[PDB]
This record gives C-alpha cells, sequence and structure tokens, in this order.
C-alpha cells in the first residue's frame, strides 16, 4: 500500500551511565513498539574531557541522524514512561511536543519545564538553529531552548487527560550522590548561561564523532556516537573548571 510515517530519533546525549542504559533500551523499546511509533536510538557519547553538555550533544546527533527521522525525542536515559497514553507521536504545527510536563515529572514542576524528554519536528528543531552550545555542566540549556521556541513564534504543547501524576507518570531513578549533577560555577559561567544564547546553535557547533559502534542490546539494534566536542575558552571556559 506504500503508505509513509513518521520516524522518530531517539536522541541520547550520554557519558558514564551504562547501567542505565541498560534499562533504557529495552523499556523505551517495549514501550514505544506497543504504540506503533517507528525510531531509533542514537547514543550520543561524549568523549572528550570537558564537562558535560547535552545540548552541544544533541545538535551533533540531530545532524548525524538521517533526514528519514522527521522528529526527534531528547531524552535523559534515566526517565523512563510508566504511561501508555504518553504518545511519543510526531509534534503538531504548533511546535515541541513535552512528553515530561511539570504536573506529571516526579521533581521538576515549574510552569516553562521543558527538559526530560520533548520531542521536536526537524524543520522546527533547524528554524531555531537547535540549542545553545553554551551549556557545559548541568542546567538551564532546556530553559533557553524554552526562549528559542517562542521567539521563533511556536508554543509547547503536553499531552491532556493524563490521570496520573507526579508520583506515577514516570521512573526517574537518579539517585544525587550516585550520579552527581555538576553545578560547579567557575570564570562568568552564572552571568552568561542566564543570557539567552543568539551567536551559538546547531549551525556552528564544533566538534569531530571518532566513531560509530553499531551495538544490539537482546536483539535491539543501539547507534553510539563517540563525540569529542570543542572547547573554546576564549569564549566558554567553564567548559573545564579544573
Ligand atoms: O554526566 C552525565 C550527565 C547527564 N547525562 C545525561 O543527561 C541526562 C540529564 O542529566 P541529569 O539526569 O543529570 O539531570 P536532571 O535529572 O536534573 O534532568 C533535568 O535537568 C538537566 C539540565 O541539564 C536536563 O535539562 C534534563 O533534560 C532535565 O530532565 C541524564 O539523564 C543522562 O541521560 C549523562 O549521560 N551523563
Ligand atoms: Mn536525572
Amino acid at each position: 500500500d506504500g503508505a509513509s510515517v513518521h520516524k522518530m530519533a531517539l536522541l541520547v546525549p550520554f557519558r558514564d551511565r551504562f547501567e542505565e542504559l541498560l534499562q533504557f533500551v529495552p523499556h523505551m523499546t517495549a514501550f514505544l513498539k506497543r504504540q506503533g511509533v517507528a525510531h531509533h536510538i542514537f547514543v550520543l557519547n561524549q568523549v572528550d574531557r570537558f564537562r558535560f553538555n547535552r545540548a552541544s550533544l544533541i545538535n551533533v546527533g540531530f545532524q548525524f541522524a538521517s533526514d528519514v527521522y522527521d522528529y526527534i525525542a531528547m531524552h535523559d536515559v534515566d526517565l523512563l514512561p510508566l504511561n501508555d497514553n504518553l504518545l511519543y507521536e510526531y509534534p503538531s504545527s504548533l511546535g515541541p511536543l513535552h512528553i515530561a510536563g511539570p504536573k506529571l515529572h516526579p521533581k521538576y514542576h515549574y510552569d516553562n519545564f521543558v527538559g526530560g524528554i520533548l520531542l521536536v519536528r526537524r524543520e522546527h528543531f533547524k528554524q531555531m538553529n537547535g540549542m545553545s552550545n553554551q551549556y557545559w555542566g548541568w542546567g538551564l540549556e532546556n530553559d533557553e531552548f524554552f526562549v528559542r521556541i517562542r521567539d521563533a513564534g511556536l508554543q509547547v504543547t503536553r499531552p491532556q487527560n493524563i490521570k496520573t501524576g507526579t508520583n506515577d507518570t514516570f521512573s526517574h531513578i537518579h539517585n544525587r550522590y550516585h550520579r552527581k549533577r555538576d553545578t560547579q560555577k567557575c570564570f562568568n559561567q552564572k552571568e552568561m548561561t542566564r543570557k539567552r544564547d543568539h551567536k551559538t546553535g546547531l549551525d556552528n557547533v564544533k566538534y569531530k564523532i571518532l566513531k560509530v559502534h553499531e551495538m544490539l542490546i537482546d536483539q535491539v539494534p543501539v547507534t553510539i556516537l563517540n563525540i569529542l566536542l570543542d572547547c573554546d575558552v576564549n569564549k566558554t571556559p567553564w567548559c573545564d573548571c579544573s
């Protein structure tokens, strides 16, 4: 019959979370198969020694993923949906589809939280020049992206009529001592990362993909990108506070 189907690039920024990944892959694969979502998991493995930069990794994963994927899911590796009514569907013309809304997320409950699991059309992501590159270490990168969404004249949509709440919609298995949040600030990080970034994004992220690995986990194919991010210490020296 030849019908076209939407295809989701599941982008998972990643470093030192193997145990999480082993739970993530079978869970998401089963979950998405149940709702018939065609997709592939890309593990975006940061292999430079700078601080963790999930936003730049997402930009890299976006560039790498084939054009056949017409939308992406920017997805934390430790955050699993427990409710089948969370549809990972092709977002509407309105803008990004935010799965892990503040009324459903176990921890983050502010109105404009768009983190955890955020689905974006290829065209919309392109239109916004992707994510800022200036976020090294934990925090703020999704909040700046929220402003990009608005500046592009788009809106965030979230699932409606979800009956579960903050305690039973997602599993967030992330112990703050086990997997520490890198909240250090150095140089003028605080002042700079709190400012909207009109200068960097998808179009100027600097990197090399050193290696592409094809992995199977219990028969499920997953792609690993070993990504070497570059840091310009003349611009973002807080990529390394050592
Ligand atoms: O050293 C790290 C740090 C993070 N991650 C990945 O990045 C994801 C998000 O990082 P955290 O789990 O450490 O932070 P939070 O639990 O506070 O998550 C929220 O805060 C982050 C702010 O940086 C992101 O916005 C994220 O989407 C949002 O759900 C992780 O799940 C994991 O997939 C790694 O792989 N290695
Ligand atoms: Mn987490």
